[PDB]
DNA sequence: GCGTCGAGACGC
DNA sequence: GCGTCGAGACGC
DNA sequence: GCGTCGAGACGC
DNA sequence: GCGTCGAGACGC
């Protein structure tokens, strides 16, 4: 049981999904990305799996059908945001369509 | 019920708590007392009331003995930091030797 | 609300 | 001296 | 009127 | 700390 912390940071840090990614070499910045399942752009690994991996080691139900959406992004983003460690900062749309959120390491 | 950091906020303007107070002119940092209960600078009205305060306005169980001393408190900052609107950022102890809390409004 | 740390009163 | 057990503050 | 997001009170 | 569930605003 790692904290959220660090948790996120070894998720970005593993390259794992694509645009779960660090803007800086300093490691201080990095994107989650949130394209909504509507959009024409979402994409499964970009905006849906991290989500999954959140719920499937974070959280404390079965990992049922519905979480093949965005449920468990949800719920990832909200651990995020009331980590003390981490500060969501900013907020932006990619050249290829995709929506991202930034959060900075303290 | 008004959302938390409005609530807060309000509660620091009031100045009806000593040592719950803005650390600057453009009040985007306040501090909140917390002297622990069993140090000898502990003051009710600055280290207990609000925390109460905050249980009979927030809250929705019976106000107990169980509330007598710090336990108000303690659920009150838990709330203070999981707020988005609002970020712990340091300690500091005063020359009356009580210790606060300090956050930033966002 | 529990887990870790460990106050200080106690036994020898 | 140095063991016992485990206050009340605080991290989780 | 429902779906997504996710307030903030709660348990441990 | 960090899970639970799910306010009321808003996109559909």
């Amino acid at each position: 049981k790692a904290s959220i912390k660090d948790w996120i940071v070894c998720q970005v840090n593993s390259g794992k999904f694509p645009g779960v990614e660090w803007e800086d070499e300093e490691r201080t910045r990095f994107r989650i990305p949130v394209t909504p399942l509507a959009d024409p752009c979402f994409e499964w690994r970009r905006d849906g799996e991290l989500g999954v991996v959140y719920i499937r080691e974070r959280g404390n139900m079965p990992v049922d059908a519905s979480f093949k959406g965005t449920r468990g992004r949800r719920r990832m983003l909200a651990a995020l945001r009331r980590t003390r460690g981490l500060q969501e900062i900013g907020k932006g749309i990619s050249q290829d369509g995709h929506h991202f959120l930034v959060f900075r390491v303290r």
